[PDB]
């Protein structure tokens, strides 16, 4: 079924930001682990596969709609440290949320309502889980202190 | 069977404090929650359905003595910070256990011991559950430090 | 995440009408209890810890939107007999989808798509569930007589 | 294998009131529900799954014989209160009735035994189970009246 | 140990009272057995096996005391349709709450704190059990007529 | 609860369409049986049963919104080899999915959030699972020709 | 029970038609088998065996009426290849089904309405099961082509 | 629904005819078990079973028929010894095939194809299993003498 | 939370009552088994526990009023033969009965309700379980004689 | 623990080939499902997985080195038709094959053998597995056409 | 089988280092449980029985290559604080990696590939678990200061 | 993949002496079978297992590297006696290890690091296990004599 080029072309945009947001986490938890913070290894590793799920929506609904899916990653910027990671992912999810908000008025303006439902459904993962989360850790390391929130992650 | 109507105004009086105590625990243990707090969000949630509990043992009594419900919570006084959020909880822990002993007096005088009986079992969770774990936080603030004690409670 | 204000506000709005749905259930529930009807304490202390999870769903947005909830239920208006109370609920709930509505089509207005998503969640549960086994009972009623209805709530 | 012309007709005519009965059976079901006869709902989307199978016997036996079925649905008369539905089943199904026993009668002449067979299978769920039911109901509102019947079917 | 003479004597006036209604409820259960009320049987069975564990409360306690008891019942006044029995029930109730009432403030007095908490636990009993239930059933007979709540309990 | 005429009407509209969608999977279903094509049986076995719960929704959606729904199903047009059929089932589905992308423009301008929500969980299924699965089809057809391709199905 | 002859004759010229029957599906069964193609072999073993089961009831039923079972099947015309096999299978099932037909309506002149029940059951097994089956395949081959059909019966 | 008055009155006379095999295999089986023949009180009692359902199958057709059932069983005739016991059974068989054949004609002569299709199912029961395990019997004694057979019963 | 004086006070006279009440049978029970009775020895050895146990839940009312417990147990007085051992047993019991007694009279005079309820518990222990074996022990030395009664305690 | 510089880099065009077959499969195996090749599907899938633990391998080596990874895929070259797709593979695993011999080498020469040994694992799966399933469904292309083939992985 | 004697001579020099390396971790768990670090014993405790795995595998070569064993320990230098205990240990294993390298090249010119393959096998455990998980922990010790370091491994 | 003609003549050397090695080890198994020595047919039997998977490994990587295996096994060279039979097998292990480590050095010259790899696999099964096993029986035949050793292989 032939989707609108201007909603397959923004779905496209949305895939290259969750292809890297995988690969944002897969290399921020492979850090995590590297450090000895398994507990932020295994957090950063469970929303990589959460963005390779978020990923393959958008994939899929772009084959769907007869689109060439656009399959590589935005460029990622890592942190140095786990202060700077934190605050890189969560930088990433603000532009995601803005993105995906972008994109769920452009569906609704195309009638194109599944697309806008598939969004929809990210953009909650996106502001109650993953952007929720960082929030959260930030919020910690400032209430206990760095070193005692690093401890908290062995 | 028509209770004393003291004693159904104080019920009441006391069915409104519950009602508090119960809204008072719902928004701190969601604040909690919302900072990441996940242990001092289990032990407010856990509360909250205690005072539930508690209110509803008092709603049920004023309605076998045939009694009107009055059914608007006082007011509540949340914190603002964790030491504030303790602090705030304690005082209104306080407050009910004063209200719970002059109302097991009032029953006594007007000869109402079951009621009396009802009031007695939530002074008992008051002072030996809720009023003392909360104690307990703010020692252990006191003993190691605000911040280790939020480190603990993630 | 900074929310609009104008959404806070009105989730605030929200919240302390299903604070409300909640302690009007609360009170009915045990009415119908003293009274000996079972069935309906049952379905109304349901429909009790519904309108609390309603209530929570709000308070977490709130929160997560960096907005401060207010607590305060709005007033109740409970009846006296069974008819009466059914009509307080269904006015109580018709009065909870007006505001629900309100709100979503506010909620799209500032692009805030997962608020307005919360907010239909819950439109459905009002308008399917919680509205609709009020007109039926009602119903009941009218079709086979007050008595009759209230011998099968026993 | 060809079957008879005038048999594969009358297999039609047969199909049509089938789907009529099970679409007849779809609406008074629903509305049952709609008004909170759970009983009256269960019996009656029991007897719409009974009536499909029924069509889909008729249906795959015109196949057999290499007929063309007839898809469209006899038209439906739905009644708007309980007694006006009831009726309108057991008028639907004294018609079904009388169709099927023509129906045998015309097999039998086109020595047509294993068509004939199907329809007496049907013929019996008609009248043992189907009106049997129906007159049944009918007879419990004349007995008991019918405020105390409709209670019955909560 | 040897018991205050006044308390012996006044739990003997309650062990006579507790007897008897163990023996209403006996005649009472068995005559609603006997018109075809089986709800109405079980309740009442079960009160009577609550009545006696109630008898035998206060004559351990009496004996401990070193006291004699007195097993001869009060005279019983069953009534002779459903409301005159459940009225006939509710009158017992009530004077039993009476008299425990009366005897916890006389074990007070005479400081026998373990006999006090002993009719206090049957107190709860009597108002929040036996009495209770005793006024809802006149109460469903109040709301939906006698015939409609006799239905009710077979 | 009155809902706009003009949704009710537009419900009754989609009704017709799902009633329709029902009857030609039942036929297309049995033909393929008849056929020897066991694996198009059991999927449009599967989608007739899919089609009769999109039916079911929205018959008790105009229920609820107070209105009498229209029973009759579109007019079907099956046809009469394997292309043919799937060819009529895909126009058949890109129909379901227009009409109900309408009906979700409708239900926003009459602020009918619940039963949009309603249209769109049905767009989604029509979208990307009844819709795509005969695309998926027809495409297999054209990649390895009709006979491979019927040989797959059996 | 003495039968009448011209029905005991009758079944007689059926059992030794249904005797051939068991015996060409025995030797095509074997022939399939012999050539590679299980899926065939299991479908003529087990029609093998139905034929001698619907043999075994018409034996069992002359020998009841105290008839003398006629025991030398009648002659088959086994096929030399896949297509010319079934083509000879079907033209037995059509055979055995207007042998049939002709003996249900000897038994109804003769008034043994047993008998008359045994032959319409095989009637349906012939016509819905056996003929049915025989004629998919030469249907399927009709479809996909002979090499493609045999590929699907390894 | 009305039934045919030639139809209910053969009805009652098969009825009647049912109620006395039920009778004759009560007292037979009770004889048999009396002169300590288990096999044969085990045969006869199971057969009194059957029959006692065939009149129960009688009886609720007529009601459903809104005829009024005669129940009063026909004259029964047991025999004195094993082999007129055995005689008297068969000939009551044969006298009960005889009368549901006529049946089965006059129910088809008037177009009740049920009715007619009850009375075949006991047809075939009467013939195959209860006349036929008596006709047996009764060759068993012919072939190995009375003496060697009724050892075989014991 | 700080307690009243007067009543940390007295608390802590019961608790070096009830850890004397733990070494008297630590003592005694040990002094049983040396001889071989080893039904009193276990009878003792779990009373020795039950001390404990109340002793525990004063120690706990102490320090949770704000108090520094007294941990020297008061002194106790073992006899040198089963009588003498089981008369210090009852004076000791009769002792803690008094002491228990006048704390409830004093603890209600502060308004202490849940150092009251605790000394209650404890005082229905001592009554009619510790004291109360105790005199059954004596009674049945006085029944049987000593002999008989040591006898039945090895 | 520093890594040789050289060794580092090479490991880091290993990475981001490793990452590009990832991506490769990750849209080849969607788009094998979009055209109903459940079976390309499930291989692709399968392989992307495979790849991301490749890659996985690598990043941890790189920072275990001391490294920083390099996380940009290298460009993708996906095909259009399924032979297209299937060449595209097979020519990306002979580029890693040829990427890894020669890191192999280097590896030796700068004495890091677990560097080594970590490529030596991967050559083997893709040589033996991952390019040798390629080379096989190319072969069996060839043996028995495209259209044969692509039915056999419906 | 003869080794080669440099071979075997520098698998001695291996085998000493692991027969210390074993000793090292021996006198380091017990210290640390000496001290209250449980989960550092843990580790150190399984790191032991490691390197006794690692020399078994040395010394079996040893002898299966017809050497004598070298048995005597390399001289251990274990810490007296946490800090320097881990540098000593990291000391130790960077000791032990560039040995095994050294091996590895020693075993490739002597073309003994399986003491190679032994050798790597270690080297891998050496560089990827032993040291890393050293490196680790100093590198905590960095991010978060020893003493909290020091608490999370109690 | 088109291996390197030098690594594939090599590869296929070997495999005609493992073809061999089975073929030695499944006639010494039988033989010592024969003569009644349990033990060593296990073992040698359990061996011919193993060559047989060596020569498999090399056997299917010949043809992935798209080469022609040769299927002629060496000449082999059995035993006459016990110890003869051992000595022959250990001969046939030397120069198949010999062989093994020649072919591991040519893959390393050709850059064939897969092929180098499953040589290695059965380098170290040749020596640490076949051969070893050899070396020990012969061992022990020297440490306890022939005639001790044969007896515990019974
Ligand atoms: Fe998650
Ligand atoms: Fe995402
Ligand atoms: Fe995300
Ligand atoms: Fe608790
Ligand atoms: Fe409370
Ligand atoms: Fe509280
Ligand atoms: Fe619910
Ligand atoms: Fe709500
Ligand atoms: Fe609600
Ligand atoms: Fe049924
Ligand atoms: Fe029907
Ligand atoms: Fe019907
Ligand atoms: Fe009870
Ligand atoms: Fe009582
Ligand atoms: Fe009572
Ligand atoms: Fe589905
Ligand atoms: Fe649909
Ligand atoms: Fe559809
Ligand atoms: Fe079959
Ligand atoms: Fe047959
Ligand atoms: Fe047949
Ligand atoms: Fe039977
Ligand atoms: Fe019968
Ligand atoms: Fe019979
Ligand atoms: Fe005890
Ligand atoms: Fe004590
Ligand atoms: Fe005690
Ligand atoms: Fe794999
Ligand atoms: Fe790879
Ligand atoms: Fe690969
Ligand atoms: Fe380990
Ligand atoms: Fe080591
Ligand atoms: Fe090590
Ligand atoms: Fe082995
Ligand atoms: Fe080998
Ligand atoms: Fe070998
Ligand atoms: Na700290
Ligand atoms: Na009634
Ligand atoms: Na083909
Ligand atoms: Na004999």
């Amino acid at each position: 079924m032939q989707g609108h080029p201007e909603v397959i072309d923004y779905l496209n945009t949305l895939l290259t930001g969750e292809l890297a947001a995988r690969d944002q986490y897969f290399i921020h938890s492979r850090m995590y682990e590297d450090w000895g913070f398994s507990k932020l290894y295994e957090r950063l590793n469970h929303e990589m596969e959460e963005e390779t799920q978020h990923a393959d929506a958008l994939l899929r609904r772009i084959l769907l709609l007869e689109g060439t899916p656009r399959m590589r990653p935005d460029d990622i910027h890592p942190g140095t440290t786990v202060p700077e990671m934190l605050e890189a992912d969560l930088k990433l999810e603000r532009h995601v949320r803005a993105a995906l908000a972008k994109g769920i008025a452009l569906c609704e303006q195309h009638k194109d309502f599944v697309s806008r439902d598939i969004l929809k459904a990210q953009l909650a993962d996106t502001e109650e889980d993953h952007a929720y989360w960082l929030e959260q850790q930030l919020g910690l390391i400032a209430r206990m202190g760095l070193e005692n929130y690093l401890q908290s992650q062995i």
